[PDB]
């Protein structure tokens, strides 16, 4: 019938947050959670992503990146079902301030991630021991997996600051 | 007035942040020749006294945060100082929430590294940084207020009745 732009974005936000739950549990937190909570097929799927996409941070996370991973588990993950509910339902003014908090937190998390992937040395002679992108194409093929987690928080932040239906 | 007392404190927090950012925090991002020799020696006194391994030669993740301090945070500092020094500025709430969560998120990995990383002959930091746990507390002593004060500002904006 009639699907408006506001309501389409809210459905999009619901699927972003519903999809983030398995992504966080089964892939992102492989570097902090014990391996034995994962079946071998899921651990080898984890290995496939790291080999194909040349990811230097997820499997063996540095301290700065490991601190963001514990924020994902302890702060972001409980919020994902609540935000999925609110944006699927659509009329929830009580999601404004928590969504802005999430959006700023996640955009700030991803600035150093994207800068490290674009600018740092991931060679054998580095501490990443060659498990990172070497070519400019390998850097941008990996950034492509992280960039929606900056941009979609950026869209959510703009939506929540200006939408009269949430203030 | 306890509400006004916090606003005066927050006002002096944002005012003092301006020189702290320009003359000290951005030594690794901005060029050496911009700074006079007396300011460069003062920066060296901080680095050596507090054994700071990040500020002078910033890693890429910390450097990205420093650029956020120059481009986003520093333009906000005078506007926030005015708002809280004057009071009655409900329009600062959503900006101050954004500033606070951004700076809290910035400080979590910094504080984590300073407290949980081995700086003892780690080729990562060229033999610099805190070695004992007391040296770690001494360094964190200058970073912790820039997490706790933003945390106070967040609760202030989210819960205080004037700022919704
Ligand atoms: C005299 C020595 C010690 C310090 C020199 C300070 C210089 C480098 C400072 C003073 C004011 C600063 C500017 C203040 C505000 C902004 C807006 C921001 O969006 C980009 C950076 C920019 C444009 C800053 C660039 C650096 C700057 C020009
Ligand atoms: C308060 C903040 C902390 C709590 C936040 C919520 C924590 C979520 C809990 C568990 C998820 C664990 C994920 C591991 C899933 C592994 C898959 C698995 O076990 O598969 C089953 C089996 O192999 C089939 O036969
Ligand atoms: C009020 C709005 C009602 C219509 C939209 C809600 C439907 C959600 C199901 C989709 C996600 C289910 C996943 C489990
Ligand atoms: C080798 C460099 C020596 C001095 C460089 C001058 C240019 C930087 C001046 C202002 C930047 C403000 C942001
Ligand atoms: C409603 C206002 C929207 C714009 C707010 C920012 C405007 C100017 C930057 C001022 C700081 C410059 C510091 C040098
Ligand atoms: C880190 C992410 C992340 C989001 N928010 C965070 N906050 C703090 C810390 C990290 C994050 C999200 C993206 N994720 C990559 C998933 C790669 C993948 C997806 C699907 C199937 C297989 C493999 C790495
Ligand atoms: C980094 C800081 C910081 C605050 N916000 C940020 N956002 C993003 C990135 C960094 C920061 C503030 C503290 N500062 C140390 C000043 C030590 C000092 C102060 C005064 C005189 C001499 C020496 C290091």
């Amino acid at each position: 019938g009639t699907l408006g732009a506001r309501r389409g974005l809210e459905w999009f936000l619901g699927f972003y947050f519903l999809s983030h739950i398995p992504i966080t549990l089964l892939m992102d937190l492989q570097g902090v959670l014990p391996r034995d909570l994962y079946p071998v097929e899921l651990r080898n799927l984890q290995q496939w992503y790291i080999e194909e996409f040349k990811d230097p941070l997820l499997q063996t996370p540095p301290a700065w990146f490991k601190s963001f991973l514990f924020c994902e588990l302890v702060f972001q993950l409980p919020f994902f079902p609540i935000a999925a509910y609110a944006f699927f339902k659509g009329g929830c003014k009580w999601i404004r301030t928590p969504a802005i908090i999430y959006s700023v937190h996640t955009m700030t998390t991803l600035i150093p991630i994207l800068s490290t992937l674009l600018l740092d040395d991931f060679s054998k002679a580095s501490h990443f021991r060659g498990q990172g992108p070497k070519t400019f194409q390998e850097r941008l093929f990996l950034i492509s997996v992280y960039i929606p987690y900056f941009l979609i928080p950026l869209i959510l932040l703009l939506f929540m600051v200006r939408n009269p239906y949430y203030k």
